[PDB]
């Protein structure tokens, strides 16, 4: 029974290696990675791979791995798929920990924009969780942490992390991670998956997929939101993506809204993540 080697980049930046039968469905690998991570609240997470166009794709757990990675390497990342709007509701501290690791990468990468003060506050909770109480012996006036906190580090930011870290004496790791999450969950781009698109007129927009619905950034700023309950049908055709809106009160007809995606694969990918968010957040 022939087995394929799988390499998974974990959220701590380390590499998990395992073997699965070459006809294995994604769920098989996901279950192995989640057992490795001692993760029981698996519903929020998934594996990504890179397609032939180097685009991130979710590995569908119901479909054969070989029919998704196709001609590419069996290389994956473990990632948060559904960002919970209220992480305090999660049953396990270890789930909140993995969510913290994902968000730290969201921040350093620039996917999750953050004010100076929030970068320093989030940083100070990470430092408290991982090193415990502030110690002056490790940190002089010229201290720079090994921890990556921001897309661009400044001495000012390092100083503010330390100033807030001092305020957190006695804080336990789960407590610091919960504080991290109470701040992160409020950021305007928390759990927003962004997709480049054009509107029905050809103007460049971003579509954001998240718990609260489909967001349109017709400018650099948000300009429209469609709450999932208002969406009856998500569809794609060629390079186009469509949402069927419920009729407003006393309106005779549903309304259909159309967007142009970079290519057919990008339209299909956007359709699938919207359907998945719609289902997940309808049930949560
Ligand atoms: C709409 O709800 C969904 C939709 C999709 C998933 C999913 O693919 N998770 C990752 C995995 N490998 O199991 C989980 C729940």
């Amino acid at each position: 029974p022939k087995s394929m080697q799988c390499k998974v980049i974990l959220l701590d930046g380390s590499e998990y290696t395992c073997d699965v039968e070459k006809r294995s469905r994604g769920q098989v690998l996901f279950d192995k990675v989640c057992e490795h991570l001692n993760l029981l609240e698996k519903d929020y997470f998934g594996l990504t791979y890179r397609d032939a166009e180097n685009q991130k794709n979710w590995l569908d757990p119901a479909k054969e791995i070989k029919k998704q990675v196709r001609s590419g390497a069996w290389h994956f990342s473990f990632n948060v798929k559904f960002y919970p709007p209220d992480p305090a509701q999660l049953s396990e501290d270890i789930t909140r920990y993995y969510l913290c690791l994902q968000l730290r990468d969201d921040i350093v990468s620039g996917r999750l924009p953050c004010s100076f003060v929030t970068l320093a506050l989030l940083g100070s909770y990470t430092v408290q969780s991982e090193l415990g109480d502030y110690d002056p012996d490790e940190c002089g006036s010229d201290y720079i942490s090994e921890f990556r906190f921001a897309p661009n580090h400044t001495k000012e930011l390092e100083d503010k992390v330390i100033e807030l870290h001092k305020s957190h004496r006695g804080m336990t790791p789960a407590e610091a991670e919960m504080h991290f999450l109470e701040n992160a969950k409020k950021l305007s781009m928390y759990g927003v998956d962004l997709h480049h698109a054009k509107d029905s007129e050809g103007v460049e927009i971003m579509l954001g997929v998240c718990a609260s619905g489909l967001l349109i950034y017709r400018d650099r700023l948000r300009i429209n939101r469609f709450a999932w309950p208002k969406v009856l049908k998500i569809s794609y055709k060629r390079n186009n993506f469509y949402i069927k809106i419920r009729p407003g009160e006393f309106e005779q007809f549903e309304s259909t809204i159309g967007f142009k995606l970079p290519n057919h694969r990008a339209a299909k990918r956007l359709w699938k993540v919207c359907v998945e968010h719609h289902t997940f957040f309808r049930l949560l």
